[PDB]
Protein backbone atom coordinates (compact mmCIF):
# COMPACT_ATOMS: atom_id res chain seq x y z
CA UNK A 1 0.00 0.00 0.00
CA UNK A 2 0.82 3.54 -0.42
CA UNK A 3 -0.04 6.84 1.47
CA UNK A 4 -1.36 10.18 -0.27
CA UNK A 5 -1.74 13.71 -0.02
CA UNK A 6 -4.70 15.00 1.44
CA UNK A 7 -5.99 18.07 3.73
CA UNK A 8 -8.30 18.33 6.47
CA UNK A 9 -11.70 19.96 5.73
CA UNK A 10 -13.72 18.81 8.91
CA UNK A 11 -13.51 16.16 11.54
CA UNK A 12 -17.20 14.75 11.63
CA UNK A 13 -16.92 11.83 14.24
CA UNK A 14 -14.45 9.03 15.88
CA UNK A 15 -14.43 7.21 12.26
CA UNK A 16 -15.34 9.58 9.78
CA UNK A 17 -13.50 12.55 8.92
CA UNK A 18 -13.49 15.13 5.34
CA UNK A 19 -10.55 15.66 3.62
CA UNK A 20 -9.89 17.12 0.39
CA UNK A 21 -8.47 14.14 -1.64
CA UNK A 22 -7.20 15.14 -5.12
CA UNK A 23 -8.66 18.17 -5.16
CA UNK A 24 -11.90 16.82 -3.79
CA UNK A 25 -13.90 17.04 -0.76
CA UNK A 26 -14.18 13.23 -0.22
CA UNK A 27 -15.97 12.34 3.24
CA UNK A 28 -13.62 9.05 4.34
CA UNK A 29 -14.94 6.28 6.98
CA UNK A 30 -11.80 4.52 8.74
CA UNK A 31 -11.33 1.09 7.36
CA UNK A 32 -11.30 -1.84 9.88
CA UNK A 33 -12.76 0.27 12.79
CA UNK A 34 -16.13 1.17 14.90
CA UNK A 35 -16.29 3.96 16.92
CA UNK A 36 -19.23 4.57 18.93
CA UNK A 37 -21.89 7.35 17.53
CA UNK A 38 -21.73 10.48 18.93
CA UNK A 39 -24.96 9.37 20.90
CA UNK A 40 -23.09 6.69 22.53
CA UNK A 41 -21.05 5.93 25.21
CA UNK A 42 -17.63 6.97 24.33
CA UNK A 43 -18.87 8.56 21.17
CA UNK A 44 -17.92 12.33 22.22
CA UNK A 45 -14.68 10.72 23.37
CA UNK A 46 -13.97 9.46 20.41
CA UNK A 47 -15.00 12.39 18.39
CA UNK A 48 -12.49 14.10 20.46
CA UNK A 49 -9.84 11.76 19.88
CA UNK A 50 -9.61 11.75 16.29
CA UNK A 51 -10.67 15.26 15.88
CA UNK A 52 -7.60 16.48 17.85
CA UNK A 53 -5.31 13.86 15.48
CA UNK A 54 -6.14 15.19 12.28
CA UNK A 55 -6.05 18.88 13.61
CA UNK A 56 -3.25 19.21 14.56
CA UNK A 57 -1.43 17.40 12.01
CA UNK A 58 0.65 18.75 9.73
CA UNK A 59 0.63 16.34 7.13
CA UNK A 60 -2.61 13.82 6.77
CA UNK A 61 -2.19 11.24 4.32
CA UNK A 62 -4.88 8.94 2.94
CA UNK A 63 -3.91 4.84 2.17
CA UNK A 64 -6.21 3.25 0.81
CA UNK A 65 -6.15 -1.18 0.72
CA UNK A 66 -6.47 -3.28 -1.98
CA UNK A 67 -10.00 -3.45 -2.38
CA UNK A 68 -13.13 -0.89 -2.51
CA UNK A 69 -12.21 2.45 -2.15
CA UNK A 70 -15.70 3.85 -1.70
CA UNK A 71 -18.39 2.31 0.00
CA UNK A 72 -22.07 2.40 -0.66
CA UNK A 73 -22.75 5.49 0.49
CA UNK A 74 -20.11 7.06 -1.19
CA UNK A 75 -17.37 7.00 1.61
CA UNK A 76 -13.55 6.58 0.88
CA UNK A 77 -12.33 3.45 2.56
CA UNK A 78 -8.81 4.22 3.63
CA UNK A 79 -6.37 4.29 6.51
CA UNK A 80 -5.95 7.69 7.78
CA UNK A 81 -2.23 9.20 9.33
CA UNK A 82 -1.46 12.23 11.58
CA UNK A 83 2.03 13.15 10.65
CA UNK A 84 2.73 9.64 10.39
CA UNK A 85 0.84 8.01 13.08
CA UNK A 86 -1.99 5.82 11.98
CA UNK A 87 -5.20 7.18 13.47
CA UNK A 88 -7.28 4.09 13.18
CA UNK A 89 -4.79 1.71 14.81
CA UNK A 90 -4.67 4.66 17.72
CA UNK A 91 -8.19 4.99 18.25
CA UNK A 92 -7.97 0.78 18.45
CA UNK A 93 -5.42 1.14 20.91
CA UNK A 94 -7.10 3.97 22.99
CA UNK A 95 -10.02 1.48 23.55
CA UNK A 96 -12.25 4.29 21.52
CA UNK A 97 -12.78 2.20 19.00
CA UNK A 98 -13.37 -1.94 18.20
CA UNK A 99 -11.42 -3.89 15.22
CA UNK A 100 -14.90 -4.30 13.11
CA UNK A 101 -15.87 -4.21 9.19
CA UNK A 102 -13.19 -6.56 8.26
CA UNK A 103 -13.90 -7.58 4.63
CA UNK A 104 -11.84 -9.56 2.51
CA UNK A 105 -9.29 -7.87 0.29
CA UNK A 106 -9.59 -4.65 2.64
CA UNK A 107 -7.57 -6.16 5.23
CA UNK A 108 -4.15 -5.21 5.00
CA UNK A 109 -3.58 -3.84 8.58
CA UNK A 110 -5.97 -6.25 10.39
CA UNK A 111 -3.61 -8.18 12.24
CA UNK A 112 -2.09 -4.33 13.04
CA UNK A 113 -5.10 -3.23 14.52
CA UNK A 114 -6.39 -6.58 16.11
CA UNK A 115 -2.87 -6.69 18.30
CA UNK A 116 -3.52 -2.61 19.45
CA UNK A 117 -6.76 -4.25 20.38
CA UNK A 118 -5.97 -6.62 22.40
CA UNK A 119 -3.76 -4.21 24.32
CA UNK A 120 -6.69 -1.68 24.90
CA UNK A 121 -8.62 -4.59 26.53
CA UNK A 122 -5.59 -5.62 28.55
CA UNK A 123 -5.46 -2.31 30.28
CA UNK A 124 -9.10 -2.14 30.40
CA UNK A 125 -9.12 1.39 28.43
CA UNK A 126 -12.50 3.19 27.87
CA UNK A 127 -14.99 0.74 25.88
CA UNK A 128 -13.01 -2.33 27.57
CA UNK A 129 -13.56 -1.03 30.71
C1 LIG B 1 -15.97 0.46 7.49
C2 LIG B 1 -16.93 -0.02 6.36
C3 LIG B 1 -18.28 0.22 6.42
N1 LIG B 1 -19.10 -0.17 5.39
C4 LIG B 1 -20.60 -0.06 5.51
C5 LIG B 1 -21.14 -1.28 6.25
C6 LIG B 1 -22.23 -0.68 7.14
O1 LIG B 1 -23.48 -0.72 6.33
P1 LIG B 1 -24.88 -0.34 7.03
O2 LIG B 1 -24.95 1.15 6.97
O3 LIG B 1 -25.87 -0.98 6.06
O4 LIG B 1 -24.92 -0.87 8.43
C7 LIG B 1 -21.79 0.75 7.35
C8 LIG B 1 -21.16 0.88 8.70
O5 LIG B 1 -20.62 2.24 8.81
P2 LIG B 1 -20.86 3.17 10.10
O6 LIG B 1 -20.25 2.45 11.31
O7 LIG B 1 -20.19 4.44 9.73
O8 LIG B 1 -22.41 3.27 10.30
O9 LIG B 1 -20.89 1.05 6.30
C9 LIG B 1 -18.58 -0.82 4.30
O10 LIG B 1 -19.37 -1.23 3.36
N2 LIG B 1 -17.27 -1.01 4.18
C10 LIG B 1 -16.40 -0.65 5.21
O11 LIG B 1 -15.24 -0.97 5.05
CA1 LIG C 1 -19.50 4.13 13.83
Amino acid sequence: LHKEPATLIKAIDGDTVKHMYKGQPMTFRLLLVDTPEFNEKYGPEASAFTKKMVENAKKIEVEFDKGQRTDKYGRGLAYIYADGKMVNEALVRQGLAKVAYVYKGNNTHEQLLRKAEAQAKKEKLNIWS
